[PDB]
């Protein structure tokens, strides 16, 4: 039965594919991949969806449908997403296989500009799960079709926390991969504060992954003094120093990076810090069990001991 349904979805393609019009509704699109999305949740069926060439089949009619028009359409996209999100986790070969149909991944960072907030969920966690452990050549794919830039500036107008969690942490992944990408976060207009703004995120996962971005960008931000004034009137000193008392040791390794950058190679904030408390703060987690934390604790410490004013 699941191979049936997977010649259904190529055979509609195959009929999109010779008009390059076919509307979705007309041979039970949705329908055929609402099943193949419901099952794509049980791991002894994923291991036949891999070997029927599932995984080619769903991701060429996202990318088919979003080719052709740019509630039906919108709602395959959905469960193709959902499908597609299932079909990467943990599976890394899935991944790569996935980051190199560059056509499909320039109409899925595409679908982060859609009126459907739910797809933008959906997609981001589909980018999520290809940022995650990614291979040399994902990083690349990833990079070339712009992830970065447009999960950045999708970011700046999200209004529900699911959707904004799944972006924020392939921005995460996405930022560690190269300077390049932590300089498309940078560039983007009212992106720095927002990052700033997550770190006191009110309804901790949105906190650990905002200051997981802000945490890699920093070391373009210390060089950056007009990004530091941006930091400073949204006061970020002074919630990262917060964040080292924090029960979650991703938080308390955020900031450690973080300061590490900040507090270097700047009289400004150097001076700041040592008004705020920074030394008693980061002495405090010198002597760690965490390498991250002890790294940086004292990182950022012998930034500021070697800068007294």
């Amino acid at each position: 039965h699941m191979l049936h349904l997977l010649e259904q979805i190529r055979a509609y393609c195959e009929t999109c594919w010779e008009w390059q019009m076919p509307a979705p509704v007309e041979h039970q699109i949705c329908p055929a991949v609402c099943v193949l999305m419901k099952l794509s949740f049980d791991e002894e069926h994923r291991h036949a969806m891999n070997e029927l060439g599932g995984l080619q089949a769903i991701a060429e009619l996202l990318q088919v449908d979003c080719e052709m028009y740019g509630h039906y359409s919108i709602t395959l996209r959905r469960y193709a997403g959902m499908a597609l999100t299932n079909l990467t986790f943990g599976d890394v070969a899935n991944k790569a296989t996935l980051c190199s149909m560059k056509g499909c991944m320039r109409a899925l960072v595409a679908q982060l500009k859609s009126e459907s907030e739910d797809l933008q969920q959906v997609i981001a966690s589909v980018l999520r799960n290809l940022s995650w452990r990614a291979d040399v050549n994902s990083k690349k794919t990833l990079r070339e079709v712009g992830s970065v830039k447009a999960l950045m500036e999708c970011a700046l107008e999200v209004k529900k926390e699911s959707t904004l969690k799944s972006v924020l942490s392939a921005l995460w992944n996405l930022s560690a991969h190269c300077t390049e990408n932590k300089a498309d976060i940078c560039a983007v207009d009212g992106a720095l504060a927002f990052l700033v703004g997550t770190l006191t995120y009110r309804s901790l996962a949105i906190i650990e992954s905002g200051g997981g971005i802000l945490r890699n960008v920093s070391s373009l931000i210390a060089t950056n003094e007009d990004h530091r004034q941006i930091l400073r009137e949204n006061n970020c000193l002074q919630t990262l120093l917060q964040h080292l008392k924090s029960h979650s040791l991703t938080i308390v390794s955020n900031a450690c990076g973080t300061l590490w950058n900040l507090s270097a190679r700047n009289p400004k904030d150097q001076e700041a810090l040592w008004d705020m408390g920074a030394v008693s703060m980061l002495k405090n987690l010198i002597h760690s069990k965490h390498k991250m934390i002890a790294m940086g604790s004292a990182a950022a410490l012998r930034n500021l001991m070697a800068n007294r004013p």
